[PDB]
C-alpha cells in the first residue's frame, strides 16, 4: 500500500526525471537470472534506463554516544548553513571494508507514464520472490535524467501535462 | 547551498537510513582515479556503504501524445489505489537497448552524523570537478540501511535523538 502512495506522490507534479526505483537482492542461485530477465523486460517500453546489477562493501558500525548526538543536535539547531559549515568528524576505524552479498538494481523513467509500468513490472518481480527482493523508489533532490536525450521528452510531457488541469 | 538544504532535510529527523548519496561521472581514466582516491577517504568511516561505481542502460525515448497524457491525467485523479489498477501500457519500440558511459556511484550512511560528513567529502570531489562529476542527495520511502548490520545503530541513534530533541 505503501507503495502505491508513494508512486502516485511521484506523478502527481507530472515529473519523474527525478524518481528512481531500487532493488536489492539476497544471494541467490536463481537471483542473477532474475536480473536479467527483468532487465530484458523493463526494457522492452522506451524511456526506461537500469543499471547493471552491482555490488557494494561496507565499513564496521559505530554507535555515538550522546554527548556526540546532542552536539549534533545543538549545530542543527542553527540551520542548514551552519549546519554544513561548521560540522567535523575525526572517527576513525582501522580496518578494511567488508564486501556485501546483496545486489542492487537501479531503474529510471523519463516521463510519469513510463515510470508506473516500470514500478508495475518491478513489483511482479518483487511479489513472486518475496524473500530475495527488496523494491523502494526514491527521490531525487534537484534530479534530472541520468541519460540527458530523456530531458527534451520530460520536459515536453510536463508542457502538456500542465495545460491539463 | 541546494546542496546544503537537502542535506538539512535529510537529517532533521536524525534518521538517515532511508537516505543516499549518488554521484554520475564520465568515462575519463582521469575521473576514475579521483573516484578511487574519494572511496578511500568515505571507506575510513564507520557506518558508510559505498557502493561499486557501477554501468547503465537504456531503451529509446517517446514522446507521448497530449492525448495518451490526458488518459493518464484521467487516472491519476481517481486516487493511489485506481492508478495502480487501471494503468496499462502496451508501448513497445523497434530498436535495440544502449549502453551509457556515464557511470554512477550510491553511498550510504547509518546516521545523521555519517551522513553529513560523507556528503561533504562525496562533494569536495564534485566541485572540484563540476564538468565531470554530477552529486545528488536521495530519500529512498520507507529504506533501511541496505547493510543490516546497521540497524541497531540507526535504532540507537534515533532512540538518543528523540529523547534530546
Amino acid at each position: 500500500k505503501n507503495l502505491k502512495e508513494a508512486v502516485y506522490d511521484i506523478c502527481c507534479n507530472g515529473l519523474s526525471n527525478n524518481a528512481a526505483i531500487i532493488m536489492y537482492f539476497t544471494r541467490s542461485k536463481k537471483v542473477a537470472q532474475i536480473i536479467k530477465i527483468m532487465q530484458k523486460e523493463l526494457m522492452i517500453r522506451p524511456n526506461i534506463t537500469v543499471s547493471e546489477a552491482f555490488k557494494m562493501n561496507h565499513a564496521p558500525p559505530k554507535y555515538y554516544d550522546k554527548d556526540e548526538i546532542k552536539r549534533f543536535i545543538q549545530l542543527q539547531k542553527q540551520g542548514p548553513q551552519e549546519l554544513w559549515d561548521k560540522f567535523e568528524n575525526n572517527t576513525t576505524h582501522d580496518l578494511f571494508t567488508r564486501h556485501s552479498d546483496v545486489k542492487t538494481m537501479i531503474i529510471y523513467a523519463a516521463t510519469p507514464i513510463d515510470f508506473v509500468g516500470a514500478v508495475k513490472t518491478c513489483n511482479k518481480y518483487a511479489k513472486d520472490n518475496p524473500k530475495e527482493i527488496v523494491l523502494r523508489v526514491c527521490s531525487i533532490i534537484d534530479g534530472d535524467n541520468p541519460i540527458s536525450i530523456y530531458n527534451p521528452i520530460s520536459k515536453e510531457f510536463k508542457s502538456k501535462f500542465s495545460t491539463l488541469s
